[PDB]
């Protein structure tokens, strides 16, 4: 039906109060069994990281419904992807994560690798093929690849 204010923002901006308000909205809109407000004590970012099994454990009556709503109706899937990209590539901005996912078609794996080469390339005068060499050499661990180039004699 109609989503309330604040619930219209992306889930990554949902506060812990917004999440409780979301649960209330879904309960009334979908005639769910009463959901205790202390069932998801976390903000919208955390919410996106729970698995479907986690939603079922926390709400046996409605967990799977809530997951599908959040992830596949309210845009949770893309926001989980951008958050994984941003957290897998230190130094990446949120806007940059969105841009890289779009540039790879929602392929999280390609987007992370593309940003890792960008980040390592940014640390020195070495070329992009040099940065690729060090990343491949270090099994795409950006932390170790970075320290290799920073600690050269
Ligand atoms: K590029």
């Amino acid at each position: 039906i109609r989503l309330p204010a604040h619930l219209r923002l992306q889930p990554i901006y949902w506060s812990r109060d917004d999440v409780a308000q979301w649960l209330k909205w879904a309960e009334n809109e979908f005639s769910l069994s009463p959901i205790d407000s202390n069932t998801f004590e976390m903000n919208g970012k955390a919410l996106l990281l729970l698995t479907k099994e986690d939603f079922r454990y926390r709400s046996p009556h409605s967990g799977d419904e809530l997951y599908e709503l959040l992830q596949h109706i309210l845009g949770g899937e893309l926001q989980r992807k951008i958050m994984e990209v941003e957290l897998s590539v230190h130094g990446v901005t949120h806007q940059e994560a969105q841009t890289a996912l779009g540039a790879t078609g929602g392929d999280v794996v390609s987007a992370i690798r593309n940003l890792k080469v960008d980040q390592l390339f940014h640390l020195s005068s070495r070329s992009r093929a040099d940065a690729w060499r060090i990343l491949e050499h270090y099994q795409w661990d950006l932390s170790a690849a970075s320290r290799y180039v920073l600690a050269r004699p």
